[PDB]
DNA sequence: AGCAATTTAAATAGGGAAGATAAGCAAAGGGTTGACGAAAGCC
């Protein structure tokens, strides 16, 4: 499911970016999320404490 | 005690043999490099 798991995520931290200072340094958290790039392929982060969630059936 | 000459021509061709093989092993390791969240003493 879906919505399922947006809101699994909303639960928890909750973070949607398309760019980060977490890359440069994990201790970082720092997450934006631009409007402007997103396109038809454009892909996109998201970040949760431990990277917490649920997997589908699929374990994706 | 330096003086030692000039031109001219330097071979055309025919051949550079194929047949064989070119090992099989067994190794090639992991040891550290984790940030948030949550109890839990402690100024």
């Amino acid at each position: 499911m879906i919505k399922e798991m947006i809101e699994d995520f909303i639960s928890k931290g909750g973070l949607i970016f398309t760019h980060s200072g977490r890359y440069t340094n994990t201790n970082n958290s720092c997450f934006i999320f631009n409007k402007n790039d997103i396109g038809v392929d454009t892909k996109v982060d998201m970040y949760t404490p431990k990277s917490a969630g649920i997997k589908n059936e699929e374990g994706e």
